[PDB]
């Protein structure tokens, strides 16, 4: 309503973008800790299985 | 990956060439200790057998 005192979409959208950035930071920190792109089976299943077998 | 922290091919290839040189040194030192090219039956079987019989 642009004057509503019960809600505001700006805060929700700002929250969503902040959480997106936090998830990206999680991924990069994982990449740094392990030293490789595909560490677990969640990153990429096909390539992970291939590397294990190889 | 040229920045991988888990592996590097340069070290492996350097190792392989170093081991090749070490094997060559083994052969030359054998040649010096015994005083002859074909000492054992591993050097050359045909010529070694010929020399024994002769």
């Amino acid at each position: 309503a642009l004057n509503s005192i019960n809600t505001n979409a700006g805060a929700m959208i700002a929250l969503q973008n902040l959480n997106g950035t936090n998830s990206e930071l999680t991924t990069v920190q994982q990449r740094i800790n392990t030293g490789k792109k595909i560490a677990s089976a969640k990153d990429n299943g096909a390539i992970w299985a291939t590397a294990k077998n190889q």
